[PDB]
């Protein structure tokens, strides 16, 4: 019973406040100009930054014209604060920045006061699920999408009991409240020139999901003070503004803010070139480039693409030469580029970059070599490069962190961390930035649209984790519900693996055609659309056929392994042993400095060791004297040693005359073993015991007929797949290349029970890890609701993630990651030096933990950074409080000091961790 009388429809906007400033910025900005703001950059974004397809698209599922779908889109966006507007909200003010001034200015206007408090979110949502219908008119099942999608912008959709239940009503309030949210909304819908346009359909469950992450990304561009200055001088005084003349000057500053992330402007100026043309240095395309070539003519805009090949036969380029038409011929101007996860993002990016000069006017130079990038290096350097580059938010008030500071520092991790890659048109980053997501996380939703955008080409696939996993599927279904095309790369996969991956994008396209997918001999591109699934064979390269002899050396042999090595390296030549895990490799590289104690060319030892586990410029250091060594153009010393782990497996571009490597997962070793004699140019100078290619198994010990895996190796890998493995590689002598890449991977996944007629033990070892396997994936479906986001085909918009929401921030990475098996568990820690007045750089200046970093001392504190993943010392490392000034800051939130002393010591739970400059960091019992 809240009858508004004129007076109370008087009100005058401007004195809601959606930012207030802290210290030295007393201002404050009304709430309608954050709305405009907000709606500025989305129409920005509508004309000077997303790609045609994506736009034509969003018309259509909004069933409008593009003019009309694009105000409608500023309103909702601009619509998102919306619930600031309650008393619960502007009564929030501290009482040293005014918050009697601010209860004077709304008594004055009649509202009712309440001291009852509700996240802004919840109640943007509670309020547009009615008003959106009974005002603007749009259908109860649009108004409430919209809502909640919107209203979900701070991290998490609300869940249908928030806003439909438990909200308390004096926290929203009503009558005069509902009058002034009104009259905001309406001034919003005029500046935009809503009436009287016919009104869009926003019904479509998966648009309206990734449409959040188009909302919560313009109100971080908004949210950038250098960019978006508040409107209001000071507490005292409500500006007098015109909301036209503002949203001009909000559209030029939102111009800006994007311009400086390097988001504008990607004209791809068609043109349509072929393969040799937008990749010079190559002469004659392989095989699967020309047939790539040939699929590029007929390719329709939302599809899928599985490309099969042998390893270093040049898959990427097709693939890229896929989204080139993409762009081009279907309007999809974006790509990101998914390596895999171990795979340093480093050596790829200079390719994309090649690849964009060849497409777009040089502006590329000024874009993305900064921006498309996650790799640390490009941060560092960013940092280093006056003047202030990072992009940096203030005022973001998620209601679960302490303040908005803390808030904008955690949105502002966007812009800092690796995840900043998928923001860009063009981006290159970890596979796993892609497949969070599928993951019940924070601002999953961002990722989906960011997502949407551009083709996704999904770098080196293994059957190992498509088996173990459905991340990738389900990311799938709803790169398909989003029609977003995506290129597969591998070097084989099980026919099961490829029918169920097309599968599920297809059942995220809704393409009820059910026909068959088209069998085809290896290597083979696999293709479907709509109307068209495809199957195409071609020939193999010349050089790709090759013997590799295959040599086991069994457990008594382990340690006559550096003898093994010194026989077979006596005359010279490159080899690389590849553990599983780091303690492994730390292990052998130890035993191994007695064999090979001499000097290489490049005057460092002939032995070398390489893993993550290194602070970063170790890490740095390390990694380019392997690439100078063992790289295609790289200086090859007559007699080097590398012991590493499976960061050469996934990442650089070596060429080893020698191969060994621990058991694992047989397209693992494969992988590996696509090092071996990998550039042809290296032939002529190999050693002549090492011409033809020798692949090294380290055998487990043998107990009869029954193996037994280390205990490092069946933590990281699989037991039951390490005894497939172990099965189809123990008989062999010489595999024949190309066919027994696909050969084996099919042998060991896809369906033979060959026990083959041996003990009963080793029956045993079968059924049981076969049961542990079964049990852990049985396991992992059971709990999906707790893990996975809801497929594209769920019936609503909330619900889609339940728990933990708004909690917050939740993992993410050490959690949901590691129970999905995304990643390994870790802890982020940097590396400090003892001494009184707290931790010191290594040489040698105090460390302050109480205030944020500076950019040039984030700097020196990220080089020192390690990404610790060993169990002994995971949980005690976590319990380590992450410093006060660190989780204030951007750069270093979530990072643990590690402080060893002047010995390299450092006292971690019952561990010892010890900071070796030759093995890196040591976890080791005292
Ligand atoms: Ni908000
Ligand atoms: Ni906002
Ligand atoms: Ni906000």
């Amino acid at each position: 019973g809240s009858p508004v009388g004129a007076a109370g429809w008087r009100v005058d906007p401007w004195i809601f406040w959606a930012k207030w400033g802290s210290g030295p910025d007393l201002g404050w900005h009304p709430l309608l100009c954050h709305m405009l703001d907000v709606a500025a950059v989305t129409l920005q974004m509508w004309r000077r930054v997303l790609p045609a397809a994506w736009k034509a698209r969003i018309s259509g599922v909004l069933g409008v014209g593009q003019e009309d779908a694009e105000r409608w889109l500023a309103f909702f966006a601009g619509g998102h604060d919306i619930g600031k507007a309650s008393p619960a909200f502007q009564l929030q003010l501290r009482p040293e920045q005014g918050r009697e001034l601010v209860a004077r200015r709304l008594r004055d206007a009649g509202l009712p006061l309440f001291n009852a408090r509700a996240p802004h979110g919840t109640i943007s949502a509670n309020v547009l699920e009615t008003v959106l219908a009974d005002v603007f008119g749009l259908s109860g099942r649009s108004a409430r999408w919209v809502a909640f999608a919107v209203g979900g912008h701070h991290g998490f959709v609300p869940s249908y009991d928030e806003v439909r239940r438990d909200l308390d009503q004096q926290a929203v309030g009503w009558g005069m409240w509902d009058a002034a949210r009104e009259v905001l909304l309406c001034r919003l819908a005029d500046a935009l020139g809503l009436p009287g346009s016919s009104r869009p359909t926003v019904e479509s469950t998966p648009d309206a999901f990734m449409l959040a992450g188009l909302v919560s990304v313009a109100d971080w561009i908004g949210s950038n003070e250098e960019y978006f200055p508040y409107a209001a001088q000071s507490a005292l005084q409500v500006p007098q503004l015109d909301a036209e003349a503002y949203l001009e000057r909000a559209m030029r500053q939102a111009e800006r803010a994007m311009a400086s992330l390097g988001w504008v402007g990607w004209r791809p100026a068609s043109g349509s070139m072929r393969l040799t043309e937008l990749f010079p240095y190559i002469r004659q395309p392989t095989t699967v480039q020309a047939a790539a070539e040939e699929l590029a003519g007929e390719v329709k805009s939302p599809s899928i693409t599985i490309i099969e090949a042998p390893m270093g036969e040049g898959k990427t380029e097709a693939a890229m030469l896929l989204a080139d038409t993409f762009s081009t011929a279907h309007g999809m101007s974006g790509c990101y580029f998914a390596l895999p996860t171990m795979a340093t993002s480093n050596q790829m990016f200079g390719r994309v970059t090649d690849y964009l000069r060849h497409r777009y006017p040089e502006d590329v130079v000024v874009v993305n070599l900064v921006h498309g990038h996650s790799d640390l290096s490009a941060l560092l350097q960013e940092l280093r490069q006056k003047g202030e580059e990072i992009f940096q938010l203030q005022g973001v008030y998620d209601e679960a962190l302490g303040d908005e500071q803390l808030g904008a520092v955690v949105a502002g991790q966007w812009f800092t961390r690796g995840k900043r890659a998928l923001l860009p048109p063009y981006g290159v980053g970890t596979v796993d930035q892609a497949l969070l997501a599928v993951l019940q996380v924070k601002h999953v939703f961002v990722r989906l649209f960011a997502l949407s955008t551009k083709t996704v080409i999904v770098d080196e696939v293994h059957a190992y984790d498509v088996y173990m996993t459905t991340l990738l599927h389900r990311l799938l279904e709803w790169l398909g519900a989003l029609s977003v095309p995506v290129v597969v790369l591998s070097a084989t996969l099980p026919s099961a693996r490829r029918r169920e991956l097309v599968k599920a994008y297809a059942r995220g396209a809704g393409w009820q055609a059910e026909r068959d997918l088209p069998p085809a001999g290896y290597p083979r591109i696999t293709y479907a659309a709509a109307e068209d699934v495809r199957g195409i064979h071609f020939a193999p390269s010349e050089a790709s056929r090759r013997k590799v002899a295959l040599r086991w050396v069994s457990a008594p042999e382990h340690e006559a392994l550096g003898q093994l090595l010194a026989e077979a390296l006596s005359q010279g030549g490159c080899a690389a042993i590849i553990c599983n895990t780091v303690p492994r490799a730390q292990a052998l590289y130890s035993a191994l400095r007695e064999v090979f104690p001499g000097l290489a060319e490049d005057g460092m030892p002939e032995l070398d060791l390489l893993h993550a586990r290194y602070p970063y410029e170790e890490r740095e250091v390390r990694e380019a004297r392997t690439l100078g060594r063992f790289s295609r153009n790289g200086r090859r010393p007559h007699r080097a040693i590398l012991v590493a782990t499976q960061v050469i497996e996934q990442s650089l571009d070596l060429d080893f005359d020698l191969m060994v490597t621990d058991l694992a997962p047989v397209d693992l070793v494969l992988q590996r073993m696509g090092r071996l004699h990998r550039h042809p140019v290296h032939d002529p100078l190999r050693p002549e015991r090492l011409r033809s290619p020798e692949l090294w198994v380290v055998s487990p010990q043998v107990m009869g007929d029954v193996p037994i895996f280390d205990r490092g190796s069946a933590s990281v890998y699989d037991e039951h797949t390490l005894l497939r493995s172990w099965l189809a590689l123990r008989d062999r002598d010489t595999l024949q290349l190309p066919e027994d890449i696909e050969e084996l991977v099919e042998q060991v996944y896809s369906d033979g029970r060959v026990p083959q007629g041996a003990s009963e033990e080793l029956r045993s070892l079968w059924e049981r890890t076969f049961k542990a396997q079964q049990k852990v994936l049985r396991e992992d479906s059971l709990q999906a609701k707790y893990r996975y986001i809801k497929g594209p085909g769920y019936n609503s918009i909330w619900g889609i993630v339940t728990a933990s929401v708004e909690e917050d921030a939740p993992e993410l990475h050490p959690a949901l990651q590691a129970l999905t098996r995304l990643a390994e568990p870790s802890v982020s820690a940097v590396c400090l030096v003892a001494g009184s007045g707290g931790p010191c750089l290594p040489d040698g200046t105090p460390v302050d933990l109480d205030t944020p970093p500076d950019a040039a001392m984030a700097e020196r504190l990220l080089r020192r950074s390690v990404a610790i993943t060993d169990a002994r010392v995971l949980d005690p490392l976590l319990d380590v409080p992450v410093p006060k000034g660190w989780e204030r800051s951007s750069l270093l939130r979530g990072y643990r000091p590690l402080v060893f002393d002047a010995s390299g010591r450092a006292m971690v739970g019952r561990w010892i961790v010890r900071i070796d400059p030759e093995l890196g960091i040591v976890v080791e019992s005292p």
